[PDB]
């Protein structure tokens, strides 16, 4: 699982 | 699991 | 598990 | 487990 | 994120 | 993040 | 982060 | 961070 916040 | 906050 | 805060 | 705060 | 293995 | 192995 | 092995 | 091995 990958979650990326930008 | 990877979570990255930017 | 990797969590990175920037 | 790696947690990095920047 | 929750991952459960059974 | 919670990971549970059973 | 919580990891539980059973 | 909590890691429990059983």
């Amino acid at each position: 699982v990958q979650i990326v916040y930008k």
